[PDB]
C-alpha cells in the first residue's frame, strides 16, 4: 500500500519424480540452487540479502538448519540470517508471507524467499533409546509419518480428498477428468516452452560424468481417461473410493524462491518487478476436509485486495487431488480457463515444502508471458488450513 | 512504538532429563499444557487467538505439524492458523519475533508464541528406498545429524565451544567456576520457590497412575569443583579439550509460551502486561565460533532499543556451553550478578526448539519478582547465529 | 555296545537372565569356556580333539561358524575341524548323539560336544535390498522369528503349551505347582551347593574390573502359589489362557559342554567316566502339541536300552512350560521325585542351543552325587519333535 | 563297505543371481523343491523316510528350523525329524556325510541330504535390546557379518584368496583365464543341455501368474579375457590386488538333495543308484588361507579310498575365487580336463549352504552322462577347513 512489497524474480527447479532424476540432490543443494539464480536474475549482490526464509516440511536428516546451508551454499554471506518454516504444503508460500510482514514492517529491506523438498531423500524412523527387551519394532515412513497423515484422524491426505469427493459431489469421472485435463496443459506447456523462462537447470554428478536436468520428470505425456479409468482407487478401497495415482498429485523433489523488496527499493535500483504482492490471507478449517482450505483463504484475500473473485485473470491452485481441485472450483464458481492453465500437481508433481513457491513463480511467469494482471495463488494445508495470496503485475 | 508488543502471561514447563520425567510425553502435549495455561493465566478465550507459532527444531516422528496439533490438543479451535519456525536454538525467540512482526504489522491481534522439544522422542534415521543391495548402514541419530553437528564443518557444536574456549582464552578451570555458579545459582532458586510461579505442570500416565511433574529434573544439586575437575573432555580428546558434561548443557524435553498482543489490546482487556518488547535482532557469524552469536545479537538490540549495555538489569543468555557463556560475558563486559542470575541451561537444560522461549518466561518472572525493569534474552544459534530481545516492565 | 561311547567330562556356565549377567560375553566366549574346562577336567589335551560339535539355534551376527570361533578360543587348534547343529531346543543334545555317531562307526576317537545360547545378544532383522519406495517396514526380532514361533500355525510356543496344557487337562493351579516346585528344588540345590562341581565361571570385562560369575541368575528365591496365582496369563489372553511367566522357561544365555570317547579310549588313558551312553532317539510329532515330543521320544530309548520305564533312576524333561512338563509326567505315569529333582528350566532358564547339553551335565552330575545309576535327558523341540538319551554310571 | 552307502537320486534348483530370479522363493520353498524331486526320481515314498539333514548357512529370518519346513513342504510326513548343520560353504556335502554315519552305524534306512541357501533373502542385523542412549548404530549386513567375513582376521574371504594367490603364485593373468575357462565351459554344457537331467524347475508366482524358471541366471556368455582384464580388484585395493568380481564366485540362490541307502537296500527295492560312496574327509587349516582346505581334504579322502589321485575321473572342487582353484590344480598337480568340466561357481553361483551338495549333484551326473567311474567332490571352508568325498559309479 503506497509502498508495497514487490517481487523481483522468481525461479524454480524443475520438479523431479519419487527416486528419480533429482533424487540424489540433497535439499540444501536444490535450495543453493534457486537463491543463487533468483539473485542473479535480479541483479542483486548476494551480500544486499537482509535474510533468508524458506519452506520445508520433511527435514529428516538434512542436517543442522538446512535453509542456512541453501543460503550459504548459494554464496550469501555467513552475515545473513536464514531460517525455515513449516505449514505442511502452504510452508513456501507462508515464506513468501513472513517475508512480506519482515519487509512491510521494516525490519528487512531484501528477502529470497522460498521452499524446498528432496521427499526421495526422507527417511525411515526407528525408536531406539528405550530399547526393546522382546518384540518387533517399526521403521516408520517419515514421508506417511510427518507429510501425509492427519493427526486428528490418522488417515492419509488421500481420505481427506475422499472425504472432499463425497461431500462436493466429485465423482470418479470429474476427478479423472480433470486429471487429463492438467496433463494434457502441462504437456502443452512443455511443448510451446512456456516453462523455459522459470526453470533454472539442476547439476547432478552421474558416473556418466555431470550433467544438468531441465526438463520436468513427472508428466505422463498423452495422459487420456480411457487408461486412468481402468486404475483402481489407491486410498479407500472398500468400493466407494474414486481417487487413484493419476488423479492424484504425486511424491517429488523440487525448490522455487523470490526476490522481495519494497516498490521504493526497486525503484531505486532500477528493476521492474514481475508483480506487486496485493494481499495474502492463512485459514483454518476442519481437518477432514482439509482441501477446500483455499475457499475461505481465496474468498478473505480476495476481499482484502479490494477486489472480486471476477476481477483475478489466473488462479493456482495447487491440485492436491482432482477431487479438491474440482470442489474448489465449483463452489467458488471459477472459470477453469482462468484456473492451473499450465497445468498442476497431478501433472506436475507436487514436492511438500516447495510446492507453496512453486505455484507462485508459475503464476508470475504466466500473468507476464499472457500479459494480465491479477493472480491468485492458494494451497489447502494438512491438518485443515488454507494460504492464499494475490499480486498484481507490475 | 507508541502502541508496543506486550507479553501478557509467560509459562514453562519444567525441563526433563534426558530419558527422563518427560520422555512419554509427545511434544506436542508438552505444547498444549503451556498453550492452555497461558490463555488461561492472561484470561483471554481460545477462540480470541489470532495465530499459534512455535519454535520446534526435531519434529522428525511427530506427525503432520506438531504445532497444530499442540494448538487444537489446548482447546484451540480449527479455525485459528498454527504453524513452526526452525532457527535450531534460537526457535523459541524467534517464534515470539515473528509474533512481534505480525500484530506489529496489523495481521494478528493476539499471538501465542513459543517452543517445544522431546529430544528423548527424537528417532535414529535409515535412508531405505534405493536399497542396499550388499553392506553395513547407518541407524543415524537425528539429535547428532539435525541438531547438534554444525554442516560446514561437520564437528559437534561442543567443538564449536572448543574454539571459543581457545580464541576467547576461557580456560577449564574458568569453565567449571561457571557451572558451579549456574549450578548453586538454580539450586538456590529452586529452594526459594523462584520457578514456581512460571512453572506449569505436567501429567503424566504411569503404571501406577496419572501423576504431575512439576520439579526440573537436570539440576545437579551440591555440584562443587573437586568434582567437576576430576572429568575427561568429552568433545576433544587429544589432550587440549575443557568442554565436558558438567560445564556444558544438557539434552533436554520441554516447552514454553507467551500470550502477545499490542499494548492498546491489553488496555481494552484491562490486563497488565509482564513487559513490552522494546526490540530484537538476529545476526550471523562464523560457523566455527557460533557461540558468540550473541555478542552481536544483544549490541544490535540493545542499541535498537535506545540504551546503553549498562542500562540492562538483568540477562538470560542461554548457557550452551560455560565456554561460550563466559565469553560473551568477558567481551561485552557483563556484570556476572546481572545474567542469568536463576542459573542456566548448564543446570536447568536445554531442549533445543523450546530454550529461546524458555529463558524469556524466566527472564520476564525474574524482572517481575526483583522488580528490576529492563531486560534481555539472546541465544547462539548452530551453524552461526545469534538472536536478541530487549524487554521492558510493564 | 561291548564297546560304548562313555562321557568323561561334563559343565556348564551359569545360565544368565535375558539382558543380565551374560549379556555381554559373545556366544563363542561362552562355548570356549565350557570347551577349556571340560577337556581341563578329563585331562584331554586340546590337540587329541578329533572334532567339535555344538548346538546353536540363534547364530545371526555371531561371525562366521561361531562353534569354530568358541574351539579356536578355547585352545583347540585350527587342525581340528569345529561345526555346529540345529534342532531348535533339542541341539545341544543332538550334538552329543552326533557325536556318538562319528565316534561309533570309528570316525572321530575324541569328540567336545555342546551348546551355546545368548539370546540377549540375538539382533531385530530388517530386510533392506530390495527397499521400499513407501511405508513402513518391521524390525523383526529374531527370538521371535526364529527361535519361538512355529512355523506351520504361527503361533509361540506358549501356545502350544495352552494346546498341551488343554488337551492333557493341566489346570493353571497344576502348572503353578509345578513352577512352584522347580523354583523350590533349585533354591535348595543352590543351598546344599549341588551344581557348584558343574558350573565354571564364566570371566565379564565390567567397568570395575574383570569378575567371576558362578551362580545362577534366574532362579525366584522364595516363589510361592499366593503370587505366581495372580498373574495373568501371557499368551494367549482371550480368557481360557493358563501359561504365565512364572510358569514357563525364561529366555536366557548360557553353554554346556561334555567330553566323548569309547570305552576302550578311556581305559586306555586311565580315565574313569561318569557314564556310558545306552542309547538315544528323535522322534516327530505334530507341530501344535510339540511339547509332548518327550513322551515318544523317551519310550522309544527306553526300549532300545533294554530298559522298563521303572527301571529309569533319574530323568532331566527339559522344563519348557510346566503345562508340558506335566503332561508328559503324567501320561507316561512318571514319578516326580525322579523328574527334575535339582529343578528345571522355570527356575534355571532355557538358552535354547545350550539346554539339551546343559541338562545332560546336571543329570550326569546328579547321577554321580547320589550314586543312581539309570538316567534319562529327554527334550521337546518346536516344530514337533523331541530327543531323548539314555546314560548308565560307569 | 561290503553294503556302502549309495545315493540313488540327486537333483538341484538353478542357481539364482543375487536379487534375480529366485529372490522371492523363500529358502525353505527352494528345499521343498529338491527333497520333494528327489523322492520322486528314486521312486520313495516320502513316509519310508528316516530322516533330513540339510545344509544351511544363513538362517536369519527363515523362522523355526527351515529344514523341517522344508521336509513338510515336500509332503514328508510330521513324524520323521529334519534338522540342519552349519559348517559355512561345506554345509552341503557335510549334511550328506552325516547321512553316511547315521545310515552306516545303522539309526537311518532312507536319508534325504542336501543344502540351501537364499542369501538374497538375508537380512540385515540391529542390536536394540540395550538401547541406545546417544549415536548411530549399525544395520549390519548379515551376509557380510555372517557369511563372508573371517572371524580370526576380520577380513573379507576374497582378502584369504588374495594371500592364497601370493603364497602359490597365482597371477591375475591365471586367475582370468581360469574364470574365462568356468564361464565357457558352463555355457558350452548349457547350450548341450548337461544340466537337463539333474535341474528341477522352481515355481515361482508372478504379477503376470506362476513361471517355472529352469536356467541357471548367473553365467555371462561370451565371457573374454579382453573385458575381465580391465575390471579392477574388488577386495584388495592398494595396488597389490589381483581378484575381482569376474574371477571371484557370485553371491546367489539355490537348493540341492540327494537320496541315501545301503547298497543292500536300493537292491531290495529294485534300485539302480547313481553311484556308491567310498570315502569323505574332514580338515582343518590356518583361516587366512582357507581357500586351500581341499589340497589336506582331498589327499586324505583319496588315501581313505585306496585310490591315488591318478585313479580319479573327474573333480568338482568348488571355485570360490579363482585364485584359490588354481592353487589346488597346481598344487596337487591336477589335469584341468578333469576339473569343473561343466565350469564351476565363478560362472554358476555360490548360494553358501547349497553349494556342497550342488556339486556332488553335477558330479555324480557327470560321471552318469560320460560314463566314467571315479569323483571326488570337495570345498574350501571359511575359517579354515575342507571338506571332500569320493564316490564311484554303480
Ligand atoms: C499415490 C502414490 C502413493 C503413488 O502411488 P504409486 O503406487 O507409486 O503410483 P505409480 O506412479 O506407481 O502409479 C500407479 C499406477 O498408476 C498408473 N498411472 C499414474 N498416472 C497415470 C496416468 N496419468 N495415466 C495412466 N496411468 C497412470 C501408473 O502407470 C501405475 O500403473 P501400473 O500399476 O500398471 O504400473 C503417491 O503419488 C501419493 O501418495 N500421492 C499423494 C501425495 C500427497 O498426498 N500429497 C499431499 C497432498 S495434500
Ligand atoms: C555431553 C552429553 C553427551 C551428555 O553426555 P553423557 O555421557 O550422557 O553425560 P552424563 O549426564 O552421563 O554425565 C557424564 C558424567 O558427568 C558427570 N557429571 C555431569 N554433571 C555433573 C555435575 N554437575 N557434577 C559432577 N559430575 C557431573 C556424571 O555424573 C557422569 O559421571 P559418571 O561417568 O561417573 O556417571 C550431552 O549432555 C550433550 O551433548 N550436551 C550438549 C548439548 C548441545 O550441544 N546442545 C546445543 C548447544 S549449542
Ligand atoms: C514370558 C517371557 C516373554 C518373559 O516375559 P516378561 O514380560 O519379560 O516376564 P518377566 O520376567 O518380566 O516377569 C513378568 C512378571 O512375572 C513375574 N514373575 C515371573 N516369575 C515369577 C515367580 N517365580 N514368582 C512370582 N512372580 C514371577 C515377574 O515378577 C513380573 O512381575 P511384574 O509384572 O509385577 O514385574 C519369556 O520368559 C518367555 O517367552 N518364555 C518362554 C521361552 C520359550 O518359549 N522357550 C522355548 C520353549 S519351547
Ligand atoms: C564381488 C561381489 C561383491 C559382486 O560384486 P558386485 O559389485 O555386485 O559385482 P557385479 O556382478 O555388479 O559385477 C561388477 C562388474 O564386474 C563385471 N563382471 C562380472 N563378471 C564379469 C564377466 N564374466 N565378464 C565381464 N565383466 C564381468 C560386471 O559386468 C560389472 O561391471 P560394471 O561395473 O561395468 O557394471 C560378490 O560376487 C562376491 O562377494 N563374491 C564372493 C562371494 C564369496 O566370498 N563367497 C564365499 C567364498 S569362500
Amino acid at each position: 500500500g503506497s509502498d508495497p512489497v514487490v517481487i523481483v524474480s522468481a525461479a524454480r527447479t524443475i520438479i523431479g519424480s519419487f527416486n528419480g532424476a533429482l533424487a540424489a540432490v540433497p535439499v540444501q543443494d536444490l535450495g543453493s540452487t534457486v537463491i543463487k539464480e533468483v539473485l542473479k536474475r535480479a541483479t542483486v549482490a548476494p551480500e544486499d540479502v537482509s535474510e533468508v526464509i524458506f519452506g520445508h516440511v520433511l527435514a529428516a536428516g538434512c542436517g543442522q538448519n538446512p535453509v542456512r546451508q541453501a543460503s550459504v551454499g548459494a554464496g550469501i554471506p555467513y552475515s545473513v540470517p536464514a531460517w525455515s518454516c513449516q505449514m505442511i504444503c502452504g510452508s513456501g508460500l507462508k515464506a513468501v508471507c513472513l517475508a512480506v510482514q519482515s519487509i512491510g514492517i521494516g525490519d528487512s529491506s531484501i528477502v529470497v524467499a522460498g521452499g524446498m523438498e528432496n521427499m526421495s531423500k526422507a527417511p525411515h524412523l526407528a525408536y531406539l533409546r528405550t530399547g526393546v527387551k522382546i518384540g518387533e519394532m517399526p521403521l516408520t515412513d517419515s514421508i506417511l509419518c510427518d507429510g501425509l497423515t492427519d493427526a486428528f484422524h490418522n488417515c492419509h491426505m488421500g481420505i481427506t480428498a475422499e472425504n472432499v469427493a463425497k461431500k462436493w459431489q466429485v465423482s470418479r469421472e470429474d476427478q479423472d477428468k480433470v486429471a487429463v485435463l492438467s496433463q494434457n496443459r502441462t504437456e502443452n506447456a512443455q511443448k510451446a516452452g512456456h516453462f523455459d523462462k522459470e526453470i533454472v537447470p539442476v547439476l547432478v554428478s552421474t558416473r556418466k560424468g555431470l550433467i544438468e536436468v531441465k526438463t520436468d520428470e513427472f508428466p505422463r505425456h498423452g495422459s487420456n481417461i480411457e487408461a486412468m479409468s481402468k486404475l483402481k482407487p489407491y486410498f479407500l478401497t472398500d468400493g466407494t473410493g474414486t481417487v487413484t495415482p493419476a488423479n492424484a498429485s504425486g511424491i517429488n523433489d523440487g525448490a522455487a524462491a523470490v526476490v522481495l523488496m519494497k516498490k521504493s527499493e526497486a525503484d531505486k535500483r532500477g528493476l521492474t518487478p514481475l508483480a506487486r504482492i496485493v494481499s495474502w490471507s492463512q485459514v483454518g478449517v476442519e481437518p477432514s476436509i482439509m482441501g477446500i482450505g483455499p475457499i475461505p483463504a481465496i474468498k478473505q484475500a480476495v476481499t482484502k485486495a479490494g477486489w472480486s473473485l471476477e476481477d483475478v485473470d489466473i488462479f493456482e491452485i495447487n491440485e492436491a487431488f482432482a477431487a479438491v481441485s474440482a470442489a474448489i472450483v465449483k463452489e467458488l464458481g471459477l472459470n477453469p480457463e482462468k484456473v492451473n492453465i499450465e497445468g498442476g500437481a497431478i501433472a506436475l508433481g507436487h514436492p511438500l515444502g516447495a510446492s507453496g513457491c512453486r505455484i507462485l513463480v508459475t503464476l508470475l511467469h504466466t500473468l507476464e508471458r499472457m500479459g494480465r494482471s491479477r493472480g491468485v495463488a492458494a494451497l489447502c494445508i494438512g491438518g485443515g488450513m488454507g494460504i492464499a495470496m494475490c499480486v498484481q503485475r507490475e
